[PDB]
């Protein structure tokens, strides 16, 4: 039933065999067959499927409430899987105005030169969205809260659209995580995730996953998941696994430490805005607060000073490490113009003790 | 350094700095601390992007190829998907095998196809044929050879060459040879594909691939879909290909002994018409094998002479050969492709069953085939 | 500074070469030196020290305030190499009346070969456990809450024990965990753990650790951790330091949902007698409000149909999951008496009691799966 | 699965998965095991350092290739060590040990068992005239390496096998060394058999742990009761890499052989070299007592040096090749000066060098000792 019995129970049931509680390690490539029966437990080929990676796409689509869920070797790689499902040459794709660097990469960079045509809106704007779709428009990229000014799209309006032109909405859910929202049960077609963040939890793998109640959408992610081969390894699904198991948990205490750390930073002299989904005066709050179970442990400032203020907070930090990625139990700073406004500073909260992150902030803020 | 088997085990990897540990760590680290903004360590800065063991895989991919330049995937079929993303746009033209891997073969004719890549199938073997089938549009030869299963050969200098005439890349496959068999680099191929599932890992406990090239600027364009597509292996797998690649040499040494005992029993076994091995001299394209392979592989294939119905009861009554997908594994394998795999490619005949002889004890193997025959 | 805090980033450093955020896991059994003995490091052997175990041992020891941390393959592990390090043959250990059935059975299978006396004490009652001081006595066991009673000792009360008769005091603080009781603050020399439970906290690694202030002690420990070689891998080393990182946040949801599944079976007519340290009319309540900051996430009960109502309740939750080990993020159940060996050196554990770690899946959940379980 | 060794290493440990057809034995990362009802086993399994699938698969294995009827894994040599000896012996009993003996086993019964009032006497296991004297009535075992390390000795299995049979003491051979491909105790009346699976079992340097092997069922569950007791086990991933690195023992200890002769020849001829040390000489002391028992000679060549300490010193900073670092048994060529590194033992010569010939090119191996000899 609850969501965090169904992280832990759902997607493996302890082995017939030997009882395992944990889903096991299957590093094989390759699977005994019966010359007379075939298969054993429809099992032929790793990359194909194998026993790890099914429990983890199991675990994923229950987290989701979906009928499908496929895992893959990175959260580019599910984004990959879905625009070529998804779209052919002659082919447009709506886009958010200011979404994850690697997805706009690959749209910008790899898909225009495969005749794909796209068009980035701000999808707080649903008039402006509707505008953006041509007849050629077969998805809809949203992401909720955005990466990293967290700006806020409502789902269910857009899902509408979609609907309304025949175009899909593909929501990238990787911020909010199936702990915070669910955007199949609010209208989208397929939910994205990096598994690498939140899901994992703990930056030790790289992975991502696609979910769906759409059985022939499933099929057209399974094609590319065997014909491209862009799958995770099995102590990589295993460990996704793991994180899975406390996702709630840990999301509930990064968005309480979140709130902690945007309140003291809303009253901090260097900072002139801050960024987070929680705050009333956010844009978007509404939107937020309709299909989000809390609002997440990520938070952005700009700095009043600049850029220079920016890399100062960055580098004078001794809890929050600088580097890429989010999602983690140990927060994590960077200066996103650089690795977007450049005096915007984007914080990944962790689950530390609050006191400890406050009094870093305040000392590295000087 | 100079050897082989000495550059597999030595040049990938040198014992670390701060501990000396002998062994690539594995560094199960999605991201990596910075000194202010940019700073990198080591120019480390997300994994997908680059990181620790998945450098030391690919430095020692790049060594046993004599390449300068390695990426590692995956699957063997994300370094295709890589490949032919990287040197095809719409509009473009590969030549292909006409017996092709079959993941290859699906992968160009049921994905590339609607996204306007056009293709023909040749036997690579007739050189003047791979010549006719290059157009204006042609930017890619792709080049397997022993093919899968009945492991025909290509001249790597002979389709290199119409490939520079051409300005055509040529992308050669070597799997099933492995870098201990064959260096096609040296003879003039562009890219060299592994799916290093196969003989690299050794041991059917990892999936995975590689490129390998000198062309910088390839390398340059297979990195960025790399990164930018993440078709990209975890540090534990990474490892034990690594680990995989350590023994290689050795391996593949006693797999092609095996093989030749094996194809030698076939040979003279009332139940086999026809045996399918490089190193036999009556094998078509021996004498080209012979001039480009160091030795001629753990693969065989034969056909039944009873057909179908023999070729089922084989597959279904060796104890040793473990009926399963896959090969360069150090278990032996037995496959029959017309029930176990899936117009523009050779029919693989329904009487024909491929072995992929392992390092077990040769008295073993042929019992088996013995009492399974 | 805080604990979770210190879970997360006191044992491992981001790399100087690489930046990388966690500790890797090095498989390699040996490393490489700058001519003979020149070492890198420090590392020369991987069962004397390997990199991966260091972090591990620097983060076991950070989340104890603890100045030397060894890590082992099992608890058990531990626990042997804290007996063969403190005793000899012809000393004598104090024990508790109801420990663990492993220490107990090292103890009394094994060392009593090995010319080792020990004597089986109620820990609570601080003059018997004086009484059974001997001039021999090198060492007292402290275990607290015990498996499964959950009985309550006063560790700094045993501690001053220990301290007048020259017998080092351990504590094995596995059921509590370094998030809920921090026995070296009251006076303990030693604590162990089998980081198989809570620390690791997914049931995925089998783990043992001795932490320790004294350094002679660990030096001790550190000749028999290398010397006898009950050694963890770098595997599971990595997803112990893993767990560790949550374990603050996990206790935290195991005490709550244990303190409510307690509540719920103490006014379910099927259960006679509720056992959970929070419990105001727990022996020991006083005791462990003083030492513990939370009251833990196992419960045990005792059921007033008896074994076969014990039995039945194991068999048909579909949540709980019928296993042994504890501290895991899924709720397990068990029938202790069930896996007991014991009569006259140990406490009888009644063949009617059920043990629950109450794991972090949904409260109500649980609840419904207790409710629709017991009929 | 079942005639040959090579055989016998890849398909007698676990075979494919009923359910699933997997090919390796899976990595079973978990403590625990569900049940059916109270005591309701699957499979047997309900506590992982009791009992769990991958080190049952590992155990099966490491069975096998020494033809035996039961296999024990543990954490490390050292653990598999510890668990023979407090399972053969009892304060007041006796061990008959190598005066060469590996280094940890040394210290572990010198430095340890002493104090809980086992005896012992180190004795040159070659004069069987003095193995047999070194026998008290309370010595209930007697220790065997060989080939001994670093010397290379060599002991008369079968020999010292009879001597335990006449009083009534077990025997165990530690087979580190020589490993399963080219040494078989138990067919010559060792009790049990003991390795570092460290060494060339994995064979990668990238896993420790040890092992036990017997055909005595009693003795077995003494080791059981250890196992579990006091709990040095494996864990599963260890014990996934070290089935994997058995997988090419017999082709890797092949080369290794081969390899090692080559460089004992060369070193031999070379004037840099006093002494060489390999069973495969015909004038190595032993030799044809390990040409009885041996199928092949092995990996590992000891070297003493003209030029003394220095030069040994010199050696083994120069290699570019051999790493210089302890352990054996790796596909890499290791290199150590054990003086350095590693009266109730012999001394090690302060001149001598230790070579663990890999599987490396031995071109570039024969190579690398000249430049580094100079
Ligand atoms: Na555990």
């Amino acid at each position: 039933a609850g969501l965090a019995t169904r992280a832990i129970h759902s997607g493996y049931r302890p082995d017939p065999a030997t009882g395992a509680v944990n889903a096991p390690i299957y590093a094989s490539s390759t699977f005994a067959q019966d010359g007379v029966g075939g298969l054993r437990g429809g099992y032929e080929y790793a990359r194909t499927g194998n026993p790890t990676r099914t429990a983890l796409e199991a675990a994923l689509a229950a987290v989701e409430d979906a009928a499908f869920g496929r895992a893959f070797s990175s959260g580019m790689a599910a984004a990959d899987c879905a625009l070529r499902a998804m779209l052919r040459p002659g082919d447009h794709v709506v886009i958010p105005d200011d979404a994850y660097g690697g997805t706009f990469r690959l749209i910008d960079k790899v898909f225009t030169g495969w005749n794909v045509e796209y068009t980035p809106v701000a999808l707080a704007d649903l008039d402006a969205v509707r505008a953006a779709i041509r007849p050629t428009t077969r998805l809809i990229w949203v992401e909720t809260p955005t990466n990293p000014l967290l700006s806020i799209a409502d789902i269910a309006g857009i899902a509408q659209l979609g609907a309304d032109s025949s175009a899909k909405v593909l929501v990238d859910n990787t911020f909010a995580s199936p702990a915070l929202q669910q955007p199949l049960s609010l209208g989208a077609d397929v939910v994205l995730h990096s598994t690498t963040k939140y899901i994992g939890g703990h930056s030790d793998v790289v992975g991502g996953a696609l979910v769906t109640n759409d059985e022939e959408l499933d099929q057209s992610f399974a094609f590319l998941q065997n014909g491209a081969g862009a799958v995770p390894g099995p102590f990589d699904a295993y460990l996704t696994m793991r994180g899975l198991k406390t996702l709630v948990l840990r999301m509930q205490r990064h968005s309480e430490n979140a709130a902690a750390v945007a309140e003291f930073l809303a009253e901090h002299p260097a900072i002139s805005t801050v960024l987070y989904p929680g705050l009333p005066s956010h844009p978007g709050h509404a939107v937020a607060a309709r299909q989000m179970r809390g609002f997440g442990g990520m938070v952005s400032v700009r700095m009043r000073a600049g850029r220079t203020a920016a890399e100062q907070l960055c580098a004078k930090t001794n809890i929050f490490i600088l580097a890429e990625s989010l999602g983690s139990v140990e927060s994590l700073i960077e200066h996103p113009s650089a690795m977007v406004p450049d005096d915007l500073v984007r914080l990944s909260v962790g689950i530390e003790d609050v006191a400890d992150l406050l009094d870093d902030l305040k000392q590295a803020l000087g």
